[PDB]
């Protein structure tokens, strides 16, 4: 019998009917270059890793119209992946869109939580696994599941939907300094000043699939970051314990470490459990108990189905391999990502995915998925992400912004983002004018041609300034 408290992380699931069968869908959002919520499916986890990291929300506040949630309370839900708040938007006949926004002033980001049956009443504690009803303070509409364009989406409507709150992590009970599921980290041979990583971004996607240990500067770059993802939905943000199975997702490429018997990163669609499940071991011989400490624990990675140890091949850069014995100095030292670099790494991966789409759509025009709107909003968010701190800020706020900015520029540059922006610009410069682009790509494309180009130049300037 457990209760929800503020600083708890949850996923919000509703039941939908797909292929004539009941399935649980998680509320999700991305937030980078798109604000609208969508639904993420949790099925076939034995063959395809669910993507919990976009579904995960933190119960930031809970107030009467760490504190225990009560029925009738208004709550503020921070999306973990982006840092923005779930809200009832003022766009969409009588439904509003639901999505993320930065600003929590006003009522739009607040939701009152209500019993699904007479089994609960106003002012009682909300239990883990009670079905909730959520109502928008600003619009009086329910957070709602709707069926539209042969597809399920989330809106705010005057029809109810029941949401289950699955507990993920309970921030009030995370031991600080310990490995928790969903964490973004680096895996180091401390004595060697080396970390687990993949080839740099001057290599093509295929080459980027191979895994090795590398010393020097890469230990502060995006491509050494991995997210540890447990096999569970409920309590997927618990303390990680020795021998507990997980997957390791490479943040920069979005791919999953897998055993073929070579090591190779795989698309989520090929990332089955026998081939991708690993565990930490302390030797080679609810939240639950905290057991693996950042910095201090020496960790050995084992492939679960084979029992083989993740190790290195001595140079006769050390390739990463699996072997039944490995090396006496295999032991991995774990280091937790800062929130800044982790977010920048993710932002880079969405940008590269979206801009590659845009480039392919441009190439297909000259020989369609051409996401003009998302590219427009991506670029405005990226320009905001590189905004110089306003001269009116306090000293410490300014210094802090400037340090973050240098880190953001460095991570972007090292992933090749300057060349990517330059390729977008070259593809757009093939057109003589906005009207010429419109003739080929449509009126809406033509009316964003100049604005997209100006934002790409502005972004480029931000990527190299002092
Ligand atoms: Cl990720």
């Amino acid at each position: 019998i457990q209760f929800l408290r503020t600083d708890d992380e949850v996923v919000l699931q509703c039941t939908a009917t797909i292929h004539k069968e009941q399935q649980k869908l998680c509320l999700a959002a991305e937030g980078f270059g798109n604000r609208l919520c969508f639904l993420e499916s949790t099925s076939n986890s034995k063959n395809v890793p669910p993507d919990l990291s976009i579904c995960t929300f933190v119960l930031e506040q809970s107030l009467s119209v760490h504190r225990t949630l009560l029925y009738g309370h208004a709550i503020l839900l921070r999306h973990s992946y982006s840092g923005m708040y779930l809200c009832c938007l003022s766009t969409s006949k009588l439904a509003f869109d639901v999505g993320l926004q930065e600003d929590t002033t006003g009522e739009a980001c607040w939701w009152t939580i209500h019993p699904a049956s007479k089994q609960r009443s106003e002012g009682e504690k909300v239990r883990v696994g009670d079905d909730l009803i959520l109502v928008s303070v600003s619009s009086e509409r329910y957070l709602h599941l709707s069926y539209g364009n042969s597809s399920w989406h989330v809106d705010a409507a005057f029809q109810q939907t029941l949401w289950s709150v699955a507990p993920i992590s309970s921030g009030s009970e995370a031991a600080q300094g310990y490995l928790i599921g969903g964490d973004v980290l680096r895996l180091l041979h401390g004595h060697m000043d080396e970390c687990l990583t993949v080839p740099s971004g001057e290599h093509g996607e295929e080459q980027r699939r191979t895994v090795h240990y590398e010393g020097g500067a890469v230990s502060v770059h995006a491509r050494s970051l991995w997210r540890l993802e447990t096999l569970r939905v409920a309590w997927s943000g618990s303390h990680i314990r020795w021998g507990q199975p997980f997957r390791l997702r490479h943040v920069t490429t979005g791919k999953y470490l897998s055993l073929m018997k070579n090591l190779l990163l795989m698309d989520k669609e090929k990332a089955d459990v026998k081939s991708t499940a690993f565990a930490f071991r302390s030797s080679k011989e609810g939240m639950g108990t905290s057991e693996i400490k950042y910095g201090d624990s020496i960790c050995y990675i084992q492939h679960v189905d084979t029992g083989l140890w993740l190790t290195y091949q001595a140079v006769d850069q050390r390739k990463a391999i699996m072997h039944h014995e490995g090396h006496m100095d295999d032991g991995l030292n774990l280091s937790r990502s800062q929130h800044e670099e982790s977010r920048t790494a993710r932002v880079i991966r969405s940008t590269v995915f979206l801009f590659n789409r845009f480039i392919r759509g441009l190439d297909a025009l000259s020989k369609i998925d051409l996401p003009i709107e998302s590219v427009s909003l991506s670029l405005q968010d990226l320009i905001g992400y590189f905004h110089p701190p306003d001269e009116h800020l306090e000293h410490e706020d300014k210094q802090n912004r400037l340090r973050a900015l240098k880190n953001r520029q460095n991570l972007f540059q090292e992933e090749g983002m300057i060349n990517l922006v330059l390729e977008c610009i070259d593809r757009l410069h093939v057109y003589s004018s906005a009207a010429h682009f419109a003739d080929v790509a449509g009126r809406e494309a033509g009316e964003s041609w100049k604005s997209i180009l100006n934002s790409l130049y502005e972004l480029l300037a931000a990527l190299i300034r002092g």
